[PDB]
């Protein structure tokens, strides 16, 4: 439940890191599935899990970008 | 009776898919050049890509979901001092 306290400069470089990550992984991200579970559209695809179904590192983009697609295109479309 | 648009699934999804590949293009350019830290939450800031009038155009779209995703994962490992 606690943090570790960090500064300005590390948490940075940090950010940074995770920046160039996602930008790595997008090149691999394709939505291959859509339904709409109850007015929310929910986008499937590669999630890059592991080989025991599990998140990884590069999953965490996948998650951040369908989450981004469903709260985006909810708003103007509904499925047929 | 409804507010949205009607789109079918092979539609919707190139559509989706073009957004993904917007985001992988503007990514290139995004970097995180300030950080605070307001009310518990960190706040990242660098360059939004706005327009000439300082407004968010699609490609600050992108900025804003790469830097909200940034507090919200740093924020629950770190805190600044
Ligand atoms: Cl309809
Ligand atoms: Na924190």
């Amino acid at each position: 439940k606690e943090t570790q306290p960090i500064d300005r400069e590390t948490l940075l470089k940090e950010a940074n890191k995770i920046i160039r990550e996602h930008e790595d992984t997008l090149a691999g991200i394709e939505a291959t599935g859509v339904t709409q579970r109850n007015g929310v559209l929910v986008f499937t695809g590669d999630y890059f899990l592991d080989e025991q179904g599990l998140p990884t590192a590069k999953s965490t983009a996948v998650f951040n970008m369908f989450k981004h697609l469903a709260h985006v295109l909810s708003e103007k479309y509904h499925l047929v």
